[PDB]
């Protein structure tokens, strides 16, 4: 009985956002709660877009848009698994829908890397916001060491195409394509099923 | 698989919309970059060109966030026809794979227009209200699987629409899952 429609309803609501043609700090204001409604509910995901792999955390592909304005992914943690130090090059929400994960921001200093402020601790329902502007470079974990971990989100962009960076200790970057892991999306559009 | 063709499609069939043109001009540009499209037949995976021993298929390939287009694999196995059904919306058919026939019906009950317009790889017609909404699709060959790609200024799987002998038609999709066509750093 998978909740498909709330995605379907997801996707619209952004695709109508995004007609407004909006600034950065309306679609983050407006984005933040269409993605908390949507995380709130635990109902609608299918079970192919929430499989966790042994040797890396997974990037299902959700939805991308036809202008690639926006995409929405499936982020999947195993137990004890980690995203690099990375940036976004865009806005990005970040939606915790199952299990724990924690999120440390970093800043580009003199030495390199530094942390700022404590690790945010998401716990399903949270929403959060990344941009060059407000802030960009991250690290995502799973904060449990025997259960999976899914948040999902949602960027200014077709996310796994994106050229963007990872970071080492010293501050100096590597080039970043993040790609997906999935070959199929999951069809959201066969509203008759319902 | 050269899926930048179908990415390259779905984006430039949305600036096209963009602009909110008149349901002329959408079907000049629209089979324009249609046909661009349907002459290669080095992009569609192979899940969605599958035929079915039962019914033809009806593959989503890519549906618009607002639902203001879809695109669609159709796949007749030796013999397979739709019903005579109409599709409250504009259309575009392109030939990729095989031989297939489509007969234009007008109400007079149902007569049909012209001959059977015959479709080989590269081909593209319209359908909408305004110029012809009523026809039949079949396979015209009797040993071989016909594709064509069809675009609709709709998700027109959830459309409420009419089969002709009028019944109510809604055609839903015959695919739990699309193809994946944004990884770029495949390519
Ligand atoms: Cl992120
Ligand atoms: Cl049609
Ligand atoms: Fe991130
Ligand atoms: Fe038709
Ligand atoms: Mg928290």
């Amino acid at each position: 009985p998978l909740r498909l429609d709330r995605l379907r309803d997801f996707v619209s609501a952004l695709g109508e956002l995004l007609d407004r043609h909006p600034d950065e700090e309306s679609v983050l204001r407006e984005g933040r709660s269409l993605l908390g409604e949507l995380v709130r509910h635990d109902d609608w995901l299918p079970e192919e877009f929430a499989q966790p792999d042994p040797e890396r955390y997974q990037q299902y592909l959700l939805h991308a848009d036809s202008r690639q304005r926006f995409s929405v992914v499936s982020f999947v943690w195993g137990p004890g698994q980690t995203t690099p130090v990375h940036d976004h090059r865009v806005w990005g929400l970040i939606g915790m829908l199952r299990g724990a994960e924690d999120a440390q921001s970093f800043e580009l200093g003199a030495e390199g890397l530094r942390p700022i402020g404590d690790p945010v601790r998401l716990s399903p329902g949270q929403v959060e916001a990344v941009s060059p502007r407000i802030g960009d470079i991250h690290r995502v974990f799973n904060a449990s060491p025997d259960q999976p971990s899914i948040s999902i989100h949602v960027y200014g962009a077709n996310i796994g195409a994106v050229r963007r960076a990872v970071y080492l200790p010293d501050g100096s970057e590597k080039p970043f394509i993040s790609g997906y892991s999935n070959q199929f999306l999951p069809n959201i559009w066969d509203q008759s099923k319902e």
